[PDB]
């Protein structure tokens, strides 16, 4: 069990419900980063950079290999680090450090010194086979005897999502957090970081449609950068409503959405609209104990009237991506995604 | 002193501040009826149809002449209800009757047996000099004997409006009521009700503008009519602000507003906007001491500023239609205006 609290209040109200105290790194990128040590040399296995920032589970966020935002010199960072960590350690085969990039800061989040539930995905973005050489490592035969030394970047984009048990557990709120709950994952592999991510989306069965009525209510630490969103949402052809909070917002941006009610402010409300399948979409982001048991009911009606919805601007804007993309234009088979590698 | 309650609650309410008590006619037209007897005739001086509801004193009410909306038949009851009263109560002279029409039914506020304060108007209106003919009549001319028996109703709209001494007390809510605070008044004439509005309005010193952004705050039973003015002020070229319970109206309706934070709400909100110079306009309704009370702001704002502001929507109407016409486009004298009288 873990969770984030805001302030001295939130901290006692915790207590009480209720050790390590750590400096929760608000508005950061969280990365894995799978690798092989001999004792001689690393190989980077991969870099894989998550939608949902750090505070939502590294097994519950979608993720990215490539990167699709890191800079070149960040990952650098990250993987001099790495190294660094590997010989410290005296890493005998597979390896797996996480990281949160803060202001182009990059801060250790922990370093898991086995094989990570990572190394499947990575294994086949790549071609690598991680698992079998880290193996051979372990027994005795080095990185360079396999003629295994160079890190390998692929020529496409490969996407990795999760599935959620929620519709298994509907007296749970459907909300992602520091603890992991999913069961299982997806892949999509694209030309285009949009293109993979609208397969990995329609892989793990998203309800997500190219049209409709778009619903936006998120967080004041969003409230400004939601406006591109609802930009992107618009240039897509949706129409949009939104919360009291979020509506002034886009409002002072130029954007108008069409004013909803929360549930305790009037009729409809949300649950209402949701309930009527007047929704083709959700982008709800929350932050405190308070504001998150306050719209558990979003949630809740979205995930049972099974409407996309997305609790991290991130994963609203990589939804927003992938609607530029068609996941049933090109199909690629694993050999031929292993041919492309140089 | 006068006051309107409108729940068990506000009586007490009021008390405890604080008898006739009469029940207010809601949503109801506002009528004037200047008209001389000398014993023998009734001569119908003129019929005043308020723009301002029942409830908004007669004195600090607009008005036009003829009747811009009030049916030829209902204006006949009135007439007949006139003469009724003229000849039971032996008025001799002027006379001036007071009606409120609800649910197209006649209903009588009160008779003044003198002369009105909207006498020198109709007489302006009408060519007919009301208070030299009821003075020759108390003294001793009938109406026959003079030449006066039959009304006027002239080629043209007639319209009055007034001026208010808020300016003069910022500590006072600039906002319209039972009870009489105008200083005077103004005459517009026109080949419209639009026209002569458009020039009384001007007339009266008022800022209108006929573009920029216009602020929306209505109260519920207002909220259904708005709609139909935040239409016509759409297809004037106006912008769209409004708050909250407003912008949820509008938005079912299909017309999204630039939504606004009530003062208790947030950043920025109509003070800091009015204050900004960001609205040409205003429409501003309220019911209930409480609610008004609230309001406050909005008005005595909007005053200081210098933005024209309706309390009224059957005010704001009548707004509306005068951005259609052109105050300045042409002029007629007195002397013209009256030789155009059949
Ligand atoms: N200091 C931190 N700041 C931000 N997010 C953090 C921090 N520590 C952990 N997290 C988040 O919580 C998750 C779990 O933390 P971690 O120590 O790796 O737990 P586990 O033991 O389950 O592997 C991370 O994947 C990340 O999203
Ligand atoms: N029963 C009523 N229903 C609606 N409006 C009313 C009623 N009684 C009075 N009013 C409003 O109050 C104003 C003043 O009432 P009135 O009896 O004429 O007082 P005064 O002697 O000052 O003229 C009217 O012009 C009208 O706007
Ligand atoms: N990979 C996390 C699950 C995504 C889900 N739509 C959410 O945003 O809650
Ligand atoms: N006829 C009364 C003055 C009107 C003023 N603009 C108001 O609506 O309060
Ligand atoms: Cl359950
Ligand atoms: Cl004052
Ligand atoms: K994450
Ligand atoms: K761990
Ligand atoms: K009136
Ligand atoms: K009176
Ligand atoms: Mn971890
Ligand atoms: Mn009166």
């Amino acid at each position: 069990a873990m969770e984030i609290v805001y302030d001295e209040a939130d901290l006692r109200r915790y207590f009480q419900t209720a050790v390590l105290l750590d400096h929760f790194l608000d508005d950061a990128v969280e990365v894995d980063v799978d690798a092989i040590c001999d004792g001689e040399m690393v190989l980077i296995g991969g870099i894989m950079e998550h939608i949902e920032q750090a505070g939502v589970h590294s097994g519950d966020s979608a993720c990215s290999l490539p990167a699709y935002t890191l800079s070149q010199e960040i990952q650098d960072v990250m993987r001099q680090q790495v190294q660094k960590l590997a010989f410290e350690l005296q890493v005998r085969g597979l390896m797996n450090v996480q990281f949160a990039v803060k202001n182009n800061e990059v801060y250790l989040i922990e370093v898991n010194p086995r094989a990570a539930r990572t190394v499947p995905f990575v294994s086949k973005a790549t071609g690598v086979p991680l698992a079998k050489v880290a193996a051979r490592v372990m027994a005795g035969k080095s990185l360079a005897e396999q003629g295994v030394t160079k890190e390998v970047i692929p020529p496409y984009y490969s996407v990795k999502e999760v599935v959620l048990p929620f519709n298994k557990f509907p007296g749970v709120d459907p909300l992602l957090g520091p603890e992991m709950r999913s069961t299982g994952e997806v892949m999509g592999v694209g030309r285009t970081f949009a293109e993979a991510f609208a397969k990995a989306q329609l892989g793990s069965n998203s309800t997500m449609k190219k049209h409709g009525r778009a619903l936006l209510s998120v967080r004041e630490g969003d409230k400004e950068r939601v406006v591109d969103l609802a930009a992107k949402l618009l240039k897509q052809g949706f129409e949009l409503d939104a919360t009291h909070g979020t509506a002034i917002v886009l409002g002072e941006a130029g954007i108008n959405p069409r004013l909803v009610n929360k549930v305790h402010e009037g009729r409809p409300h949300i649950q209402d609209r949701i309930k009527n399948g007047e929704y083709t979409y959700i982008i709800n982001t929350t932050s405190g104990r308070r504001a998150i048991e306050d719209s558990r009911v979003i949630r809740r009606s979205a995930l049972q009237y099974k409407v996309h919805y997305d609790t991290t601007l991130n994963g609203g804007f990589a939804t927003a991506m992938a609607l530029n993309a068609d996941a049933t234009e090109k199909v690629i088979s694993v050999q031929e995604m292993h041919a492309q590698i140089k």
